[PDB]
C-alpha cells in the first residue's frame, strides 16, 4: 500500500474576537468556527509511526488563536489567507494549508432607535464562509460563500412545460410557493500569495454584499419559471459586478409547500385560487445546482 | 393496574397560511408547528382495546388544517384557544385539549428600500410560542413565550461576591462577556372560555412586543451583577406593563466565553484588560431560572 | 414583584469515568451528561444583587467531577442521590438539588468472539436516564428512564374501530407498520435519604433491565390494537415486576410509514396485501402518552 | 455568462421496503434515504427558461419508488446502479446520474433468545452508504462507505514524538483515551455498466463486512502511535482483502477526553496513572484523513 493523499489538522475551533475603541467606547465582536488541515511531507506519520513530521493539531489550534490575536479576523478571506500562509512558510515540509471559516452573525442591537456600543443579536443562522487553500508554489485559492439564507415567496413562482412521460404525476402550475435555503459561492481568481490578497481586501466585503443583495432582489422580483432559471440570473449578475470572480455556484433546495384539498369537508375550497392553508414538507426536496462562469 | 393520566394526539403538524389582499396585492404569510393532545374518557382505549373513544390523531391533524382555513391563525393565543375549544365542545367525552404552537419567522423583505408584497426572509430561528390548555369547566390557561433569542454583550457583565469554599476555583471578575439564548414565558390570568380570550386579542401581540423589547433593553443596559439579577429586572418590568399576566418565567443559559492565556507564546498579553481573543465554550453552561409573580 | 420559584446550576456537564482492574487488565468505562440545579434561600441573588448566596455554577461543575472521583457513578440513581445529598448537606441554605443524568452507551467490543478488555462501541443513541430530586426534609424522589429506543415492526399492528365523523379520512386497517422511539419512565417510591437509596442499589440496574426487556418483548409479540393498548400492557408488566415502583409513564410517537399507490404506473400493485415499498414520514407524527399506577 | 456545470434532482427521499416470506413468515425490512441528481443537456433550463429538458424532480422521486418496487434494494451498490442506469438509458439527453444512498439499520430483534420474524431495532445511527455515479460512456463509479461508527478505547493509545516549537503546549503522552466516529470509504474499480456490477454482487456485502471487521479489530488491538498510523493499518488490510477496491479513504475525528487536575481539592490525584474522571470535549477536535492506494 501507499498513501495517495493525506491531510490532517484541527476542526471546530471556535473563536471570538473583540475590538474596543478606547475613544468612543464602541466595541465590535466577531465569532467564527475554524478548521485548518495541512498537507505536506507527512506520509511517514501514517506508514512508519514517524510523529516527527506532525505539527500537532493542538499546536494548530494554538496557532489559530495566536494568529487571531496578532491580525485582523475580518474579512475572513484575509484572515484565512494569513493563517494558511503561516503554516506553509513556518514549516518547510508543509506544502498546503486548507482553511475553512464559518462566520457567525453578531449584529449590533438598536436600543430605543440608537446603536448600542457593546450589545449584539444573532439575527439568524445565516453564515458567511470562506474556503482558503494556500498551496506552496500555487498561490491562494479562495471560495467565498453565504449559506443558511432561508427565504420564501408566496406567489410569482411557476413550474410548467417540464417533460411528461409514464413516470410523471406532477401537475403543471402557474402559481406556487417557492422557498429555499440559499448556498451561494463565488470563486476568486487565483491569488499569487498574501500580498495579492491584501491588495484586494475591500473587495471581499463588497462582493459578499453584492451577492447577498443580488440573491434577495432576484428572488423577490423574478417571476420564476423554475429554480434553474432564477438562480442562473443571480449568478450572471454577480459575475457582471465583480470581474475578479471566475465562477458563481448555487445550491438551492426546493422546500415544498403542498396544497391541501379539504373539499371532502363541507366542500371547503382550499386549492388553486382558493389555496390558503398549506402543508410544508420536511422531505423530500428538490435540489438544484449550477456553476456559472464567463463565456 | 390503572390509568392515572393519559393524553394523545398529533405532534409536529407543520402549517402555512397565506393572506392575500386583492386590493393592494400584499400577501402576508404565517408558518407554525402545532401539537394537539387530548384528554378525556379515553382510558378504555388503553385498558380494553376500545378504539371507539379515540378521535384519530389523523383526524386531529385534519382538524388543525380545517381550523386554520376557517379562522385567523394570528395571534397564536387566539388560534390555539379556538382549536382547543373545538375539541372539548365537539366531543362530549373529551375534557381537555392541550395545544402547543411554535411560530416560525417570515419577515417581509425590503428590496431597494421598499417592502416587498410577497417575499419573506427567516430572520432567525427565534420562535414565538404558545401553550394553550383548554379544560372543560376550568376555562383556558395560556402561557406565551419567546425562545431562541440569542444575544451577546462584550462588557458590562460582572460576577463577584459569590460563595467561596473548598469547591471553588472560579476567579471573581468585574468585566466579562455575557451571552445567552433567551427563553421567556408570560402566564396569563385564567380565561373563562373563548369569549374572554377574544376580548383580549390585541393584548397578545402587544405583550409579546413588550416582553421582547424589555428583554433586549434590559440585557443591553444592565451592568449585570449576575444573570439572576438581570433576568429578575426583566420579569419585574413585564409584570408592571401588563396586569393580565400573573407570572413571568425566564430560563437563561450562561454560554461561557473563556479567556485564553497566550503569555507562554512570546509573552503575548490576552487576559484581563488585554483580553481580545476568547474561546466560546459549547458545554458545560450555567442554567439560571426563575418565576416572578406579584407581591 | 417577588420570586415565586428559582433554581440555578450547571447543565451539559460531560463526564467520563474509567475503572481499571489491576488484576485482570479489564477496564470499564462510563460516560454521562449531568445537570445539577439548586434551590434554596437564594432569592436575594435575584432581587438585591446578593451573590453571597450563590454557590457558583462553576463550583457545581467542580463538585460533579469531585463526586465522580470519590464515588461510584453507577447505577446513576445512586450517583445522582449522592450528588444531590451533598449539596443540601454541605450548604445550610440550599434546600433542594435537582440532578438529571443522561448515560451514554459504551458497550464492550467483541473481537474475534471474545470480549476486549478496553475497547467499546456506541451501540446506539439509546439513553438510560435519571431525574433525582433531593429535597431537604422530603427525602429523595427518583424517576428512572430509557429513551431513544427506536423500533419497528412490519406487521401485527392494526388500527380500526376508531371514532368516525366529518373530520375523519383515515381508512381502517388490519395490517400496518408500527415504529416508535420509546421513552419509558418508572417513578420510585419516595426514599427517605441516601441510606434508603443505598439499601436498594441492585434494584436499579435490574429494573432498567426489566423495563427494557418488557418493552421489547411486548412490542414484538403484541398484535397491537393501538399504541395505547400496547403501551399499557408494557406498563402493567413493569409494575407487576417491581413493587418499589409507584408509576410507569410511556411517551411514544407513532412514526408513520405511508403506503404508496403506484397503480398509475403500468398498473403496479403496491397497496394492501401487495404493499412492499413505503414512504416513511418525518412529520407529523402521532404522540401517545399514559401514566399507569396501582389500582 | 455560461453554465459550466449543472446537476439537479430529488434529495432526502425516504424509502422503506419489506420482503415477506410466505413460507416461513419471516419478514425483512430495508430503509434508506436516497438522493438522485442528473446531468445532461439541460443548460437551457437555466439560461432560457426551457423546462422541456427537465425530468421533474417529482418524477425522479416517483422513479425511485418504482425502481424499489421492481428491483432488489440490497446491496445498495446494486440498487444505486440500477437506478442511475435507468435515467441515462431512459432519457437520451441525460448523460449522468449521481445516486447517493444512506442505509439505516434495522436489526432483527432477539426475543427470549430467538430471532423475531417481523420486529427490528435501530442498533445505532451507524450508516452504510453508497455514492454511485453512472456516466454515459464512462461506466459506473462506486464509492461504498460506513459512517457514524462511534468507538472508544480507554488505553493503548499514545502520542509522543511530534514536532515541538514555540507554538506547542501539548504534553507528550504514553497512555491516553482514543475515541472517534469512523467514516471509511472503499472506491471500486470502474465498472463498465450494470452487467459488470451484477457480476460482483456478493462482493459488496462481503467487503462492507470486511471493512467493518478490520476497522474494529485494528482499533481494538493496535497500541496506537497516532490516529494517522492506526488508520493506515486499517486501509492496508482492506486493500489486501479485496482486489477490486482501488483506494480506501478514512476520515477520523480525534474526540478529546481531557484529564482533570483535582489536586487543588484536598490533594486529590486524578492525573497520569491516577486519572479516572475525564472531561469529554465537544470541540475542537482533531481531524485526520488519508486516501491509501496500491503501491
Ligand atoms: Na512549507
Ligand atoms: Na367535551
Ligand atoms: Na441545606
Ligand atoms: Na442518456
Amino acid at each position: 500500500s501507499a498513501v495517495k493523499a493525506a491531510r490532517y489538522g484541527k476542526d471546530n475551533v471556535r473563536v471570538y474576537k473583540v475590538h474596543k475603541d478606547e475613544k468612543t467606547g464602541v466595541q465590535t465582536v466577531y465569532e467564527m468556527t475554524v478548521c485548518v488541515l495541512l498537507e505536506g511531507e507527512i506520509e511517514t506519520s501514517y506508514t512508519k509511526a514517524d510523529n516527527s513530521v506532525i505539527v500537532a493539531t493542538d499546536s494548530i489550534k494554538n496557532t489559530i488563536y495566536i494568529t487571531a490575536k496578532q491580525n485582523p479576523v475580518t474579512p475572513p478571506e484575509l484572515f484565512g489567507s494569513i493563517l494558511g500562509t503561516h503554516f506553509i512558510e513556518k514549516y518547510n515540509h508543509i506544502h498546503a494549508a486548507h482553511v475553512n471559516i464559518v462566520c457567525h452573525r453578531w449584529t449590533r442591537m438598536d436600543i430605543d432607535g440608537k446603536p448600542h456600543p457593546h450589545s449584539f443579536i444573532r439575527d439568524s443562522e445565516e453564515k458567511r464562509n470562506v474556503q482558503v487553500d494556500v498551496v506552496e508554489g500555487k498561490g491562494i485559492d479562495i471560495k467565498s460563500s453565504l449559506s443558511g439564507l432561508t427565504v420564501l415567496k408566496s406567489t410569482n413562482s411557476q413550474f410548467w412545460g417540464f417533460l411528461r412521460d409514464e413516470y410523471t404525476t406532477l401537475k403543471e402550475t402557474w402559481d406556487r410557493i417557492l422557498s429555499t435555503d440559499v448556498d451561494a459561492t463565488w470563486q476568486w481568481k487565483n491569488f499569487s500569495g498574501l500580498q495579492e490578497v491584501r491588495s484586494h481586501v475591500p473587495k471581499f466585503d463588497a462582493t459578499w454584499a453584492t451577492a447577498r443583495e443580488v440573491t434577495l432582489k432576484t428572488f423577490a422580483e423574478d417571476n420564476s419559471a423554475s429554480v434553474q432559471a432564477t438562480m442562473y440570473k443571480m449568478a450572471e449578475q454577480i459575475l457582471a459586478r465583480q470581474q475578479l470572480i471566475e465562477t458563481v455556484e448555487y445550491s438551492l433546495p426546493n422546500k415544498h409547500y403542498f396544497e391541501i384539498d379539504l373539499s371532502w369537508h363541507k366542500g371547503l375550497q382550499n386549492t388553486g385560487k382558493n389555496a390558503e392553508v398549506f402543508a410544508p414538507q420536511s422531505d423530500p426536496n428538490g435540489l438544484i445546482k449550477c456553476t456559472v462562469g464567463r463565456s
